[PDB]
């Protein structure tokens, strides 16, 4: 699961 492979650009 990746959720902070995503805040990055969110």
């Amino acid at each position: 699961g990746n959720l902070w492979a995503t805040g990055h650009f969110m």
